[PDB]
């Protein structure tokens, strides 16, 4: 398939969510907020890639048993900003994104891929941005790019 090739240099991570609300919200504006360690650490991989490859976020509604899509980091994470507009007073900042699948595939196409940093456990296992290896997760996106 020819989806992903030449993705060069790049950093890749795994959201979880427990607001579909937010999901669409993050459709509706391309726009997301993580955990306070959670906005430290795409911070921290967006700020060290200085535009020369692609931080991208696959996402998956906790419980669901699939994921729902693929989306861009675009920016910093900005930390001062609106209280309240998120499913949870807990969710305190934002960075931009953009998505370019929103599409839900099945766990039960995902899951014979295992994390090598994560004690070998599977893909469809992880918590809120668990970051993928290269190798990994290039198979994770051209198995959501083109599932039918
Ligand atoms: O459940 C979650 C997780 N991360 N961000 C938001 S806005 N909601």
């Amino acid at each position: 398939n020819l989806y992903f090739q030449h993705m060069k240099h790049g950093r890749v991570f795994i959201i979880k969510s427990y607001s579909e609300d937010d999901i669409h919200r993050s459709i509706k504006y391309n726009i997301w907020c993580s955990t306070e360690h959670g906005n430290k650490r795409l911070d921290a991989a967006y700020r060290s890639m200085n535009g020369k490859g692609p931080v991208y976020l696959l996402f998956s509604v906790n419980g669901s048993g699939h994921f729902c899509g693929v989306a861009e980091m675009k920016s910093a994470v900005d930390y001062n900003t609106c209280a309240g507009v998120w499913s949870q007073d807990k969710w305190k900042g934002r960075f931009d994104v953009r998505w370019i699948f929103v599409k839900d595939v099945p766990n039960s196409q995902l899951r014979h891929i295992r994390l090598e940093n994560n004690e070998n456990k599977p893909v469809t296992n992880s918590r809120d941005t668990q970051e993928v290896p290269l190798e990994k997760a290039k198979q994770v996106l051209k198995i959501i790019a083109s599932y039918k």
